[PDB]
């Protein structure tokens, strides 16, 4: 229960505002193209402000109008086909008033991925609420997909509504600008400098409970241990102690975590631009108004901004490149990075290959383009915040209250830009050793949960990594019959590449199976032959027995891993099973599933 900022309205009266950008985000994405458009507003005569929904109250919209040439725009992304956390309180404000928008002008620009059921909901929803509720819509709605590329989208949606905005309001097309001012501390106690915290000073040496993204947990690391067989590639398996956090969790919840990059690659960043890293400071809001004092917990040291807060390894965003252009003494490659921002031709094109595709971090912008040499201040003004890690927690609350099971794969991959690149966290995890190795984390709850009837049909599919929420599931179906509780069928179907390679848990699933906590351990060995043999093979073949634990046994569906294929593969034959079975035609089959899917019978924790 967030306590509300005062009306936005008045913010924008006395601050001389007339453009607000509401972000509906939990990655950052939305957030940061909010502030572009808010930044943008300058260019063109009008000033405006970026905004979190959850710290205030939408139903001043109907006081926008008393702002002349006002104008709201809100860049919302989903999750789930549901609004982001922080944009909840807006769309269940949505629903339920009828408040009068009329003369309200408004713009949407969604986040979505179209390979989802549900791509752009929330966005979609904005929309066409706004409209119903009397506003009127001053531009299109933008639908951006993370399935190609978010950032074009963004960038040709952005370049066709400020001249839509500057007709309408008939305003002239009128510059390198700050948004924070750098303050060096030659002299300060060391008691008030963050070094890694995430919100409240000493905060991570000072745990004070309840704990969450805000004030997160650090717990030690019980184990660490390699999970699979051969040496193709390192999977992990880690149990982080959460004794005395008060934390509750179940199986299906997500655990994240706060990782550090790279010290050799923050050195590298440090070296390569003649900064000191070692410096203490702080980048102060050029906005004395805003309660966003600085970019990140200040003052603080540029070595700690780089390596707890700020992210150094995904591909910049034009925005950042175009910035940092002006540092560049070469012209031909001043021009590259000004170029980077365009939306067609070979600017687009060399972006998309030369940054996105091959993947270059700013270290190796700044290998590549020798003659770019920002101050490393402005460079930690524009770099995009370091975010946390979500890992499905592989154990059960039942039988492990005070301890969160991590199952990952480091990742590590050649890149095209030529260097080797490094999963921020995993890379961190994987050298995190039993001693006191601490690693600051927060539960997420989620959806994704064993029936409450103990005997209920439970048909588990999780190859690879997918397998991390369901040991929890089959500890926890375990527990239930040595509780003397009765269990109905527990399946799962479980795929990797080969038995003495890559297959996880295999000791542990072995055993499950002895003891009976596993009706059936179905693996599909997908490189044991010539030809791929994965988990919806073995669906399909077990097809007839399956039906009858969905249409008659009431059986839960739990698909865990891979979003791209797999997910969608197993969706599909379970679309073929159905309509085989029932009988029934294609499109009623997939009817049948999506309900299953309403009907909390059929449950999804993948990812990319
Ligand atoms: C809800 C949810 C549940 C998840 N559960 C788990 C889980 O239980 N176990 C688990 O292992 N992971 C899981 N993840 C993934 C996890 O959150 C991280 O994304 C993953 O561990 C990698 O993070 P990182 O910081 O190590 O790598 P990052 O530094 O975040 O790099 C990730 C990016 O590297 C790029 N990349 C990876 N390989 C290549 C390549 N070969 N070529 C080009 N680009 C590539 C991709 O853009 C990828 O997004 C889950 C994610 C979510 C959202
Ligand atoms: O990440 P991670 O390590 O968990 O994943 P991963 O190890 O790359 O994949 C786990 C298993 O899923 C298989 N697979 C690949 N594509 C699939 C698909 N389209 N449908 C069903 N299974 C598929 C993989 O086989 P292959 O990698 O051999 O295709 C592997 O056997
Ligand atoms: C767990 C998870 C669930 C998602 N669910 C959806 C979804 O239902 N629909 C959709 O269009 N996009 C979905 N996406 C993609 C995001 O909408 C897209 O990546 C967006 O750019 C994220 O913005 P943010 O960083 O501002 O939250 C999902 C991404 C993750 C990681």
């Amino acid at each position: 229960p967030p306590v509300k900022e005062s009306s936005f309205v008045e913010k924008m009266k006395k601050t001389g505002r007339n453009i607000i950008v509401f972000y509906g985000s939990q990655t950052g994405t939305a957030e940061e193209f909010a502030n572009r458009l808010s930044k943008d507003a300058h260019r063109y005569g009008m000033r405006g402000m970026s905004a979190d929904p959850e710290e205030y109250d939408l139903a001043d919209l109907s006081s926008l109008p008393e702002i002349d040439k006002s104008l709201v725009v809100f860049c919302m992304a989903t999750y789930e086909g549901d609004p982001t956390d922080n944009a909840q309180d807006f769309y269940d404000w949505l629903q339920e008033t009828d408040v009068d928008l009329t003369g309200v002008k408004f713009a949407v620009f969604g986040l979505g991925n179209k390979t989802y059921e549900h791509f752009n909901a929330m966005g979609k929803y904005v929309d066409q609420r706004l409209e119903q509720l009397g506003a009127q819509r001053i531009f299109e709605l933008g639908l951006g997909d993370d399935d190609g590329n978010l950032e074009e989208d963004f960038i040709t949606w952005r370049e066709q509504f400020w001249p839509a905005v500057c007709e309408f309001f008939g305003v002239e097309a009128t510059s390198s600008i700050r948004q924070y001012e750098l303050v060096v501390h030659e002299d300060m106690d060391v008691a008030k400098v963050y070094t890694g915290e995430m919100g409240r000073l000493k905060s991570y040496e000072n745990q004070k409970p309840p704990f969450d993204a805000k004030n997160p947990f650090l717990a030690a690391v019980t184990a660490n241990r390699k999970l699979n067989q051969g040496t193709e590639r390192h999977l992990m398996h880690l149990e982080l102690d959460i004794s005395d956090s008060k934390i509750r969790y179940e199986s299906g919840d997500h655990v994240a975590v706060y990782p550090a990059n790279d010290s050799a690659l923050v050195n590298q960043i440090g070296e390569i631009l003649g900064a000191d890293l070692d410096v203490i400071m702080s980048l102060n809001n050029l906005d004395e108004e805003s309660n966003k004092k600085h970019p990140f917990p200040c003052p603080t040291t540029y070595r700690t901004a780089l390596t707890y807060y700020l992210d150094i390894t995904n591909p910049p965003r034009t925005n950042v490149l175009y910035e940092l252009a002006q540092y560049a003494s070469e012209p031909s490659e001043q021009e590259h990075l000004h170029k980077m921002a365009s939306s067609s031709g070979e600017g687009k094109e060399l972006y998309l290959s030369w940054v996105v595709e091959a993947r270059r971090h700013i270290l190796a912008i700044l290998q590549d383009y020798p003659s770019l040499r920002p101050p490393i201040d402005h460079l930690c003004e524009l770099l995009p915040r370091l975010q946390a890690r979500y890992y499905s927690i592989a154990s059960s609350s039942k039988v492990h209250p005070n301890s969160v099971h991590i199952c990952a794969v480091a990742v590590e991959y050649e890149a095209k830009s030529g260097r080797v690149n490094k999963g921020v966290a995993t890379s961190w995890l994987r050298a995190k050793e039993p001693a006191r190795a601490l690693v600051p984390m927060f539960v997420r709850k989620s959806q994704f949960r064993l029936p409450f009837k103990s005997t209920t049909p439970v048909i588990m599919v999780g190859p690879g990594t997918g397998i991390a929420p369901f040991m929890g599931f089959i500890q926890e179906r375990a527990w239930l019959r040595e509780q003397g509780k009765e269990v109905g069928e527990t399946l799962l179907y479980y795929g990797c590449r080969r038995s003495d390679e890559d297959y996880l848990y295999r000791e542990e699933l072995a055993r499950f199976h002895k003891d009976g906590a596993l009706t059936q351990l179905n693996v599909a060995f997908s490189r044991e032959q010539a030809h791929k043999v994965y988990v919806q093979h073995l669906l399909k073949r077990d097809r007839e027995h399956l039906w009858k634990l969905i249409h008659e046994g009431g059986a839960h569906i739990y698909v865990c891993g891979d979003a791209r294929n797999m997910a969608k593969d197993v969706q599909n034959t379970f679309y073929d099973i159905v309509a085989e079975f029932g009988p029934m035609e294609h499109t009623q089959a997939v009817d049948y599933v999506k309900k299953l899917m309403t009907k909390g019978r059929y449950s999804l924790d993948v990812w990319s």
